[PDB]
């Protein structure tokens, strides 16, 4: 039984992410995605929004399943049988952090984080900078599912 | 059902990838560990006497075995019904040369890779490094298994 | 006819922001400084529109505009599809990478980007302030005319 | 005669610190920890409790003192005769900032700045990340001086 | 009249090269690509001008020389102050930074960058010959006519 | 007696490295300038020659001195009776580099590293580069001391 939790905020999902859930269930028995509430800083979408929307967009990967995450992550995944992380990396930068977070992690929990390298594609791709641009009436529609974008106009208007 | 390969000259195996090895054992239902030689630049240790110190100092992971080749890694992947490359990095600076390699990989083959964190304590350690303070007397037996140690002090005198 | 504009804050100009000014217009038939409405600064932003006036007299073919929206809205609307832009650090490429990726694809507007001249590597409009509020001579880092009025909003 | 200060926020101090402070303290004559306060933002430790936790775990370093104060650092380091900041690093971004920092300290006031690399072993520790472990539970005992780890879940009960 | 030299190895170019190449002559009135003679490549001088002129056909005002000794020189000889290159990654920026502010310390030389495509970060022409050297799939990453002349320098 | 050992090639040396030199003999007891011989690549000056310019260099630098240096570097700084190396970083891409040099000094011989980072006028200076554009008739006038330039010219012809 081999297995990852696929942490994030995914305010929304984008095919950046998407890409990386397809990779991980790709090579993992399970992956749950963990959308994870932040009471301090609420989004745009909220918690089952996001859930609905990547359960949207992940229709095809049987093995993943998607949840609300709150708390310590090592506890999260602990409880749920697990042992791993896994999550996306776009640049050097982001490895230094994750890395940061990783051996965090590991030291308190035994948790292992296997990490995988963005496609070419979707290097600059993020939710921050994709509602940024649709704000002011900038085109993110090949960046983001179909489902995702109908439902960013909506919040929009 | 799952499984990765491991790939590297591992001359000599250190503790690092010890670490590394262990740890992509505990995801994958097998490992490979693939030493790869360039048949136009010797190393210091021969293949035989690579793979050997490699598997004196893994014979407690029951699903990973120990493999030699050369050419294209991925090509060595799908040979064996794989699809996964696993990785340790140090630093932002391997991660950017990994994600281009990684890129490239996928690009050609399909294959995925999936990378780790250094532990801590080995952010230092190389194969190189470990060489060149030994050649000049360095006390480097902390940093490598002790299948390698002693190995090593002897090529050097 | 070639062009481009130069985006950002510029709360105040520094002499670092005014060294890739003075570059741009040298190879730029046109240059555009779009100082960014960002609506919390120090300065406001037509005290930062005449204080990049004020110290980029000496080039003809430079103009400075209050900029609003997206940015590659500003710049085609103009006629151009050119940003252009210092970096300090490999850090800054990072990040104006993934911009200028955005940009270019929503856009087809490109960037370019210069290296900060040596003597202006630590120099920022924030760090500049932050060390002029606790009292440090920061005059050698700043246009003579921002030098004066920088000290002026902290009195 | 020679002398550096070892500046920070110290909320709380951690090992990694103390790790810093240690080998500062073996390579000047003298070393003042230098605990900065922002009048207007409140840490989580009160600056009272900062240099205390600081004092407990330096007990045993005679050439060692420490201090708070506010507003430019290089004041805080010219009032007391001294000429030099110390200061660990991390990783290559950590260094950037703080090239950034030391250069401009140099141009406004001729103090150098001298760094120290990071023990292994401290890597992924800072104060943030340690508080926001703890917050949630997390076991942090390890990366913290016993002068810290209780009073610190004091603070978060 | 503005210019600017583009310069590298170029063995061979790949998409990731003719992209900057378009990108620079879409900006610049002039472009001159510099191929520098390094005197232990693949191809000869000759072979990587005539890849480069052969998938250029498309860009009037791009021209292409072989270079040898300081590029600066070989910039100021042609009237030209400026250097533009791509940049794929913070280490590439790094490495580039030193270069560019020796050239415009030593010669008053300016350079510009640009960022990769998303599509050719992984792309070099380093990489390209070390994947079809051992026989793997590298035609979606060099111009059509490259691509036939690297499998004949294989065979 | 505080003191570090300042190594490198200084093939020639640069104001970089000069800046280096004034900075760490502003602060220590002793500075001992380590001249790294390397029997596989030797540059363009002996070591005899890039002792001398050093020494003039240095002239008014009264508790710096200039020595040779051969073999295990933490043997060079611990037979001279130090503890401590010092070097100048120009670049976070630097700072990786020396960070995995110096956790391994550490952890072989207990010898610290301390750093400094680059005056801002000699961020793009190096010995490699300046002789490169010396060869093909560049002006590197202002990046080398007087007595250097002139050597320098006199190699080149
Ligand atoms: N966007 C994006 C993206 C991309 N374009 C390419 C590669 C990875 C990602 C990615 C970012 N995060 C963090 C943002 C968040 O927490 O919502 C992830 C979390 C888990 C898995 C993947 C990602
Ligand atoms: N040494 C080291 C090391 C470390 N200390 C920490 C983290 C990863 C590694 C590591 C380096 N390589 C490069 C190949 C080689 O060295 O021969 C790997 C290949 C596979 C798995 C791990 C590593
Ligand atoms: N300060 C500074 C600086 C420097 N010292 C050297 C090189 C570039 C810059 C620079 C920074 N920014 C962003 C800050 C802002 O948005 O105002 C620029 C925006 C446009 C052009 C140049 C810069
Ligand atoms: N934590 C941590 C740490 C570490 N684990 C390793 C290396 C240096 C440090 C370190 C961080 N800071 C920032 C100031 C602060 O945190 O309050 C310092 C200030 C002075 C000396 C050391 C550090
Ligand atoms: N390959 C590649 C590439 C890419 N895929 C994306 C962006 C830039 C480049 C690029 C690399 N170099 C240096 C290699 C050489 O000297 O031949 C350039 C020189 C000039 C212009 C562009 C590049
Ligand atoms: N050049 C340069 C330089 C600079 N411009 C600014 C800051 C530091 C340096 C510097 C480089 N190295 C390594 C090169 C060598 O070993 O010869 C040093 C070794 C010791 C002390 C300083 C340096």
């Amino acid at each position: 039984m081999t297995g990852a939790v696929c942490p994030g905020s995914f305010d929304p999902v984008t095919l950046g992410h998407l890409d990386v859930f397809e990779r991980a269930a790709a090579q993992f028995d399970e992956v749950i995605v963990a959308v994870l509430i932040n009471p301090n800083k609420a989004g745009m979408f909220t918690v089952d929004e996001r859930i609905e929307m990547i359960r949207e967009s992940t229709a095809d990967l049987p093995n993943l399943r998607v949840e609300s995450g709150q708390g310590l992550l090592v506890d999260f995944v602990r409880e749920r049988g697990l042992n791993a992380i896994v999550k996306g990396l776009r640049t050097g930068t982001d490895f230094e952090y994750e890395l940061q977070m990783a051996q965090m992690n590991k030291h308190i929990a035994g948790v292992d984080t296997f990490f995988v390298a963005t496609a070419p594609a979707y290097s600059f791709v993020s939710s921050s900078l994709a509602k940024e641009v649709a704000t002011y009436g900038g085109d993110v529609s090949a960046l983001l599912p179909a489902s995702v974008h109908q439902r960013l106009l909506g919040k929009l208007r």
